[PDB]
């Protein structure tokens, strides 16, 4: 299938990304606390439900939350401020809490079932979020005796995510803190604006996009 793109809500950021985040890809967004990465996640979970003409893929969402950062009320706000029905938008985000790194890996594996179920329906899964990719791995695998296993488990986890993205035409979006992924680094700009910098993309120029966080989520 042709690569689809989901608008981030920001024209500036979309331009930097070549149109939006891609299906058949893992977009990995880095940032310190308050960077906007989770706000971007919340915005994408609404945007993807729109028709292509409005920046979406008429899709549903699966959301794996490792540190209790998903806010249903924020989804409702973004949905309503963008003219959608907040209750409908929430119903199409399948939520899972991951309690530890093993569980997180299992949740990605088990996600394939729902993906298959929805595949040839009116609302196929088009966005799979892991927020965040590494919090559990960082907590559980301490020091150098644990590095080898941490990297191997993380590598397998990313491989599983890649397979789902490619096989089922899904945009995978993961957050992190400092191929195989498209890496975007968020930082604070001036006057409460945020800045995204794209780094090491094989076929997109490096660059920056300035964006705002509003009642609509992310926008210029
Ligand atoms: C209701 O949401 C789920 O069941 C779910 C969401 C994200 C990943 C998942 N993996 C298995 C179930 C599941």
């Amino acid at each position: 299938a042709t690569i689809g793109r989901i608008s981030t809500g920001s024209k500036s950021l979309d331009k930097l990304l070549g149109g939006g985040i891609e299906t058949q890809a893992i977009t990995e967004v880095f940032g310190e606390f308050g960077s906007g990465k989770t706000q971007l996640a919340h915005t994408l979970a609404v945007m993807v439900q729109l028709p292509p003409e409005e920046g979406g893929l008429n899709g549903s969402v699966m959301w794996i939350d490792t540190e209790n950062t998903f806010r249903p009320e924020r989804i409702r706000e973004i949905a309503q401020n963008r003219g959608l029905d907040p209750d409908e938008v929430l119903k199409h985000i399948a939520y899972a809490r991951a309690f530890n790194s093993n569980h997180q890996m299992l949740l990605v594996q088990q996600a394939e079932d729902m993906i298959k179920e929805l595949l040839n329906t009116d609302r196929p899964v088009k966005l799979l979020i892991v927020d965040s990719l590494t919090s559990h791995f960082r907590s559980e695998y301490i020091g150098r005796g644990a590095l080898a296993e941490r990297q191997q488990k993380l590598a397998k986890h990313l491989a599983d995510l890649h397979r789902l993205a490619n096989l089922y035409d899904i945009a995978v979006f993961v957050t992190n803190q400092v191929s195989a992924t498209l890496r975007v680094y968020l930082r604070k700009g001036k006057g409460g604006k945020r800045i995204a910098r794209l780094i090491d993309a094989p076929h997109l120029p490096e660059g920056e996009a300035v964006f705002s966080i509003t009642e609509k989520g992310i926008e210029d």
